[PDB]
């Protein structure tokens, strides 16, 4: 027994161990896309994913990883609101248990079908686990899911699930490339917030893509087919592992697009 999405450990009861779930810069948020500031002057981003090196993916009891070497500058993300270089370590996904929800961004209280979280930590902190420690720590690129016609980049991700269906289950990942999972515009929201499950650490510069990518109804069904629990314990699916929209307090979000 721990943290969750269960009626018991679910978001209202996080902040009794993460006291940091009623903090100032929480994730995620509604975006008011008409509260959003155009910033003019913005930089373009920077998606470096040609070098990108996938190891593992991993069913934590939470989501599932997709892990990548960041020994390296072989995957990274610069430029946008970001000073400086930050290396992917791995994307995750949350996900309903419906298509109406799942998302845990929400654009005008629209909620999308899921939401792909690809991570990347600062490289000036040297690695992950010191990254999670500093204000500008974290970068996470957000990219809604909507269903619709089948993405043929996230198949193999989908094809590999039935191996790690419980908690603590890895399996060997490798070649897998990430750009196959982008939509055609890289326009962006961005704003200050923090990790979207514990321990919740205001670490993260949210950079979220206003074109969501389609995924096909059987593609999310597989998502769905996880389990939180692992293997021989009593079965519970994997869904709604999303976080709702906290109070956005004193922040602005800042718009790269007209
Ligand atoms: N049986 C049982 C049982 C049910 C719920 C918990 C629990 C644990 C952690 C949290 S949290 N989210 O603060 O970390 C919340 C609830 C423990 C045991
Ligand atoms: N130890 C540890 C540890 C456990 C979980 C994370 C984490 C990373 C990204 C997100 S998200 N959903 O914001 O992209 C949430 C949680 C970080 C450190
Ligand atoms: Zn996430």
């Amino acid at each position: 027994h721990h943290w969750g999405y269960g009626k018991h450990n679910g978001p209202e009861h996080w902040h009794k161990d993460f006291p940091i779930a009623k903090g100032e810069r929480q994730s995620p948020v509604d975006i008011d896309t008409h509260t959003a500031k155009y910033d003019p002057s913005l930089k373009p981003l920077s998606v470096s994913y040609d070098q990108a090196t996938s190891l593992r993916i991993l069913n934590n009891g939470h989501a599932f990883n997709v892990e990548f070497d960041d020994s390296q500058d072989k995957a990274v993300l610069k430029g946008g609101p970001l000073d400086g270089t930050y290396r992917l370590i791995q994307f995750h996904f949350h996900w309903g248990s419906l298509d109406g929800q799942g998302s845990e961004h929400t654009v005008d209280k629209k909620k999308y079908a899921a939401e792909l979280h690809l991570v990347h930590w600062n490289t000036k902190y040297g690695d992950f686990g010191k990254a999670v420690q500093q204000p500008d720590g974290l970068a996470v690129l957000g990219i809604f899911l909507k269903v619709g016609s089948a993405k043929p980049g996230l198949q193999k991700v989908v094809d590999v699930l039935d191996s790690i269906k419980t908690k603590g289950k890895s399996a060997d990942f490798t070649n897998f490339d990430p750009r196959g999972l982008l939509p055609e515009s890289l326009d962006y929201w961005t704003y200050p917030g923090s990790l979207t499950t514990p321990p919740l650490l205001e670490c993260v510069t949210w950079i979220v893509l206003k074109e969501p990518i389609s995924v096909s109804s059987e593609q999310v069904l597989k998502f769905r087919k996880l389990n939180f629990n692992g293997e021989g314990e009593p079965e519970e699916l994997m869904v709604d592992n999303w976080r709702p929209a906290q109070p956005l307090k004193n922040r602005q979000i800042k718009a790269s697009f007209k």
